[PDB]
């Protein structure tokens, strides 16, 4: 495989990782749900993450995390897809403002605009 | 000698949680965070023995009180711990929460008296 | 879905941190050097690497055999960019022999038997 | 219970889990043999470790590691027990100069000469 297909390959084996709960690295307990992911990937994909993990950077900002939110920018890093629903995009959309993920944001007022 | 080397031991890893250095997870609770070693934890939490098990790190959003958790971790790492009726609620709640037996019989046996 | 171009960032900044050793789990110590890399990526690729590495946290490993080998297949594992060559194909086949990846393996001695 | 108490108790704990692997945090790979440990005990220990896994520093000298060595200087981390005999002395010696353990260093000396 070329770049593009290889890449494919190793971001749905590490959607496979997250989704089985095996060869993660973090776990957020937030609302009660534990989410398993890899720091690596949340540092691609948030300017935030990648602050936090690498330069243990603004830490108490955490506690905007919502479980509803939270699920769904994880969907996102590693499927490049949401499931967006009246119900759950303030939760989605204050997230990802923090974790700093404009298609996300985007995302949301594209819902709410309809 | 496995006494002073156990002090020895015990006293960096507090000096490490001070700093947050190898510190593998982290509590925000009422605006505050704590870091702490999972490991150490699981000495007397069953929480921490038997969650995140195979996670490098874990980021805790549902502690209930940041005072009732500082003093449980303060325990954890130096051994001091005083409980009175100010603030044996706090500590038991947290107690509760994270499994930790001897820490919990104690709090109760101090709510009961008139 | 543009999860082609999606994945295609994700490995980007994943080669830039690897090449930083940023948030990286696994180090390699072998012939004087050292190559830090995510395990979780390692597994994407390798049976070995993906059963070692369960359950397992941070991994020091001292045993691989030649930096030169274990540098293109860390660059393949993350770009998917390698050359064999009559040059490069011994070094290559080692590390690939010792982490028993049957492709790689099966390329070098093709490359190897070339008459 | 006291710090001497409450420390040895955690050390104890520590050593525990070392056994089953699970709660540990670091496994080396070295001669086809597997040790595993908790980064924050060895840099309590060990000021090359508490250098490597904070700051990075000097990551090539690990290249001077055996299995025989390490082993010996992991135990006596945990346990404050050494098992030194003719067979792995010199082994135990090589590891435990480049981590910067003068005890281990001392110790095998005198067996060495005496």
């Amino acid at each position: 495989s070329d770049f593009p297909q290889h890449s494919q390959h190793v971001l749905e084996q590490l959607n496979q990782q997250r989704q089985l709960g095996l060869l993660c690295d973090c776990t957020f307990v937030v609302d009660g749900v534990h989410f398993k992911a890899h720091k690596a990937v949340l540092a691609a994909c948030s300017e935030y993450f990648k602050m936090l993990f690498v330069d243990q950077k603004d830490v108490v900002h955490l506690d905007i995390s919502n479980a509803a939110g939270l699920g769904q920018v994880l969907e996102f890093m590693y499927t490049a897809k949401l499931s967006l629903s009246p119900e759950n995009v303030d939760d989605v959309l204050a997230v990802a403002t923090f974790l700093q993920m404009q298609d996300i944001i985007t995302a949301c007022h594209a819902l709410k605009s309809l």
